[PDB]
This record gives structure tokens, sequence and C-alpha cells, in this order.
């Protein structure tokens, strides 16, 4: 899977373990082994959300499976609470775009997943 | 609604009030209501449009409903309006990938809309 | 077509003349004018892949048509050859997401390709 955070905070705030802590715990979330995790954090951004720029977050989550109306709400939770403990972003103001893909559209290592 | 923009424009040329702008620009277009409505300016960018290192700009506007063939010529026109006037970017330099999402794959606050 | 990787490799370590590189050879491979091949590059990001912070790449294809089963393992093939030879960043720690879009989902000059 592929996790992808931008977010105004900036890059001093976001601690030194946030992406390994993320890497565990949606290796635990999706079921999937962590050497499988990718993530990306974007700190700093020009944002606004609700046309106020408190701390906020723009977020997806990219998956071949585990995805679907009852994972998507537990994964939710999981990444509103890592995202308020860490970031400090109030859980209102983190929108997450879940993207359920087939293999054959994920490229690595020099091939596909198909 | 999200809409990102990504522009090798310097971030000196980004008006202030710009996010308020495409904030309420956005709300009137989608007729959704501009508490709900996120933005994000991303200048300075390394990129190029047909081998180009001229101004250009790559853009995404996801939303849950709103999204169609007619609407969608409709926002481009504001938006590209937009880049032009504040940006200078012209408007065959940019790119805006548009998504219709499901609600249940659009996470937020602990939880999906659906 | 729209072509985006964002790699933990600094900016100096990017060589002259990778967007002209990558706008050939996404031309080449795609079928598509070199004209309308849009690139983008985002270095100096913070990264992980399975829970290291070694060089990785996450990029994303998004075009009208040509992809598919096949096309996507040759296009990994070829950026995943790139983005070794250029940015030193093993295969096995790249993710590319291909997106095959509709052309009414597509904004260009003040309107869609629709
Ligand atoms: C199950 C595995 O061995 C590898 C994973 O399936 C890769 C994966 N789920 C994955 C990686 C990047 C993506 O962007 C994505 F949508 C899915
Ligand atoms: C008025 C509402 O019910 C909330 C908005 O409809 C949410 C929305 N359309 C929305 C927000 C962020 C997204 O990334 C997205 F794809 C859709
Ligand atoms: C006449 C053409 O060949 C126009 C191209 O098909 C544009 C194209 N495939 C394209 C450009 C930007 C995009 O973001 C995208 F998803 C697709
Ligand atoms: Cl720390
Ligand atoms: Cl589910
Ligand atoms: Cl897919
Ligand atoms: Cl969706
Ligand atoms: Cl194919
Ligand atoms: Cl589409």
């Amino acid at each position: 899977p592929m996790f992808i955070v931008n977010t105004n905070v900036p890059r001093a705030s976001v601690p030194d373990g946030f992406l390994s802590e993320l890497t565990q715990q949606l290796a635990q979330a999706t079921g999937k082994p962590p050497q499988y995790i990718a993530v990306h954090v974007v700190p700093d951004q020009l944002m606004a959300f609700g046309g106020s720029s408190e701390p906020c977050a723009l977020c997806s989550l990219h998956s071949i499976g585990k995805i679907g109306g009852a994972q998507n709400r537990s994964y939710s939770k999981l990444l509103c609470g890592l995202l308020a403990e860490r970031l400090r972003i109030s859980p209102d103001r983190v929108y997450i775009n879940y993207y359920d893909m087939n293999a054959a559209n994920v490229g690595w290592n020099n091939s596909t997943f198909a």
C-alpha cells in the first residue's frame, strides 16, 4: 500500500519516527507485511480547509484490495488518531481519499503486480 | 471538495488571497458549502509541459458528485481563468484531472461520507 | 499524459535533462505526441518504503487510453529503468500508479478533452 499526507504543519513539527509509526500501524490495519508499505509526508504546504489555514491534512491511501466501506471507516479512525496526536491536526480538518487499485495498474520492480 | 494546483511559477507570484479566492469560487461553482472546501497550492515545482519549462500547472479536483461532462467544461473555464489572471499561466499549459469519488472512498473525521 | 515522480533523492542528484528525457521517452512509449506530455519531478521528499528511508520513488502516470496489462508492464520496465540509471533508485523501491482517464475528466485550455 501507499499512504500520502500533505499538510500545512511545519517540517519541524513532524516527529522523526512518524513515517515508521505510520508504516507499522498501516501494516497491522491492512494485514499487509510492512515491507510492502510506502509512506510519504509533505509538510509546509500552502493549504486551506473550509477557508481557514489552521493545521489540516489532505491524504490518500492506495491499496490492492483491503479497501471498502467498513475498512475505510476503520482506516479513518486510525489515521485521524495518528494525525491528531503526532501532528496536532483536528480530525474535522482531515480528508483521506481511498483507492482500491487493480494489480495490473500498480507498477513495481520493473513490472506490475498482475 | 478538494482542489490541488501544482505549478512551476514562483511562490512570490502567488497573490495573497489566492487560497480564499479558490475557496469561494469553488463554492459557487460546485454549489457545495465553503466549510467543506479544501484547497492546496504548490508553487516552485520542477515541471515541464510539452518539454518546455515555461509556466504550467497540473491540477486536480476531487468531489463526491458534481462532476460530469458539462460541469467539468465549466470548471475548466473557471479554473484556467483564475490561473491565467492570477498566476499568468496560459490555459493551454494547464491540465486538470477531475475525480468523481464514491462517498465510501472519502474519509473525514473518523469515518467516511457514505 | 501526465507523469509525476516523488522521491527522497536530493535535487542535485536529478541529472540535467531528466524532464526532457522523460517527455521524450513517454511520448515514444505511449504513442502520444510529446507536446501533450507533462512531467513533474519532486525531489528531497520525506518518504519511506518498507520502513526504510533509503532511496525510493512513488509515481503516477495518467493517460486517456494507452493503459492496460501489457502496456503497463512495458511502462514499468521503462520507468524503473530510468529511475535506476538516472536517480540510482532500486526498482524494488519504486511504485507507479497507472490511471486510465476518461477524456471528459481531463481539463485543458478552458475546456475538457470530451
Ligand atoms: C501484496 C504485495 O505483495 C504488494 C502490495 O500488494 C503492493 C500494493 N498493495 C500497492 C502498492 C502501491 C500502490 O499504490 C497500491 F495501490 C498498492
Ligand atoms: C458537502 C459535503 O457533504 C462534503 C463534501 O461533499 C465532501 C467532498 N465532496 C469531498 C471532499 C474531499 C474529497 O477528497 C472528495 F473527493 C470529496
Ligand atoms: C489529443 C491527446 O492525445 C491529448 C492527451 O490524450 C491528453 C492525455 N492523455 C492526458 C493529459 C493529462 C492528464 O492528466 C491525463 F490524465 C491525460
Ligand atoms: Cl522527533
Ligand atoms: Cl469493507
Ligand atoms: Cl485501478
Ligand atoms: Cl471512488
Ligand atoms: Cl495492454
Ligand atoms: Cl476518469
